[PDB]
């Protein structure tokens, strides 16, 4: 398992729990020097716990899915909750059995979904150290409307962090003090399958992409991403989705 403990959490004990993250995926191979998250897992090695422990020290333990970095479902206190979604069904045949109930959230677990349910898009939500401390609060007890704007802050700073360095340091930037991502935290959000893909066909095509992947850059402006020479390969992403799952 890995953790995180928001009270006393500073820039260096956040980046040891994305570290702690990113290690406990497991990988047989890099590709480009990245770790390529694999094809499948069978049983319940497919999922890792996450225990996330609030300011007060009060705490909800989140399944991922080590494949893909997908939140599937958390417990908190006696009870556990599940996205709408066949992949975290599956899951709630492997953890969190000893609640004494479930609860099946009345929305799947991606971003457009959540948002709708949320009723705003994530570029209008802060995020940041202190949003995840309010995050794992509302997630303590039940109310599905406060638990998708803080699934959208917890997908964010765990998951997200772990794909992307820039994403992990736009949240260490953000330690004591919240702050909507910026437009370029978006877009490598929405991007991570298509580079994780054209990174993958890049080996067999001379490090070049078959498809060009358009970014925003930490700067505001738009950008296309060719080759694997790119800043958003060689130092940025940390995380492969495997093509198989793509
Ligand atoms: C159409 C849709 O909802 N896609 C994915 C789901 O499926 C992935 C891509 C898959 O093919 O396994 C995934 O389970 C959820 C995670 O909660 O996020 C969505 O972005
Ligand atoms: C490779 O990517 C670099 C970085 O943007 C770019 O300057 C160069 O034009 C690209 N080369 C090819 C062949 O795509």
């Amino acid at each position: 398992d890995v953790s995180f403990r928001l009270s006393g959490a500073d820039p260096s004990s956040y980046g040891m729990f994305i570290k702690d993250l990113r290690n406990a995926l497991p990988h047989t191979e890099k590709v480009y020097n990245i770790p390529l998250l694999l094809p499948s897992v069978s049983g319940a090695g497919r999922y890792l716990l996450m225990h996330l422990f609030n300011y007060d020290g009060n705490t909800i333990t989140v399944a991922v899915d080590v494949t893909n970095v997908y939140i599937m479902g958390y417990l908190a206190l006696t009870t556990s909750y599940f996205f709408n979604e066949p992949a975290a069904d599956l899951a709630s045949q492997y953890v969190f059995r000893s609640a004494r109930r479930k609860i099946t959230l009345p929305y799947s677990g991606n971003y457009e979904r959540l948002q709708i349910a949320a009723g705003k898009p994530r570029e209008k939500i802060p995020i940041g150290l202190p949003a995840l401390d309010t995050a794992i609060s509302t997630l303590l007890h039940y109310d599905s409307t406060a638990a998708a704007g803080a699934l959208l802050v917890l997908i964010q700073t765990t998951a997200e962090a772990a794909r992307f360095k820039y994403i992990e340091q736009q949240i260490q930037e953000r330690a004591y003090r919240d702050e909507v991502p910026s437009s370029a935290t978006i877009s490598l959000e929405n991007s991570w399958s298509g580079l994780s893909k054209q990174i993958q066909l890049a080996q067999g095509n001379n490090g070049v992409f078959r498809t060009p992947t358009v970014l925003v850059d930490s700067k505001g402006n738009r950008v296309q991403i060719t080759n694997v020479t790119s800043n958003v390969v060689t130092s940025n992403i940390q995380l492969l989705l495997n093509t198989k799952n793509i």
